């Protein structure tokens, strides 16, 4: 229904001026199935911790090997 858990911010990654382009931030699920599940991505714009951020399921990709 709601897909991501709502989250604020408890932990911001900040290093060093402009040193990329998209900006990092450390954020906690608040509630959830998971709770205190604490995820990290990349987000553009003055956003510390405080915040609020939406935790979405994360799917993992299969690597596959190509032989000669």
């Amino acid at each position: 229904m709601d897909d991501a858990t709502p989250a604020e911010v408890i932990e911001v990654l900040k290093r060093t001026g402009m040193t990329g382009e998209v900006m990092q931030v450390k954020c906690r699920i608040l509630d959830g199935r998971d709770k205190g599940r604490i995820l990290t991505r990349n987000v553009m714009g003055p956003i510390r911790e405080g915040d609020i951020l939406m935790l979405l399921d994360t799917i993992r990709e299969a690597k596959e090997i190509r032989t000669p």
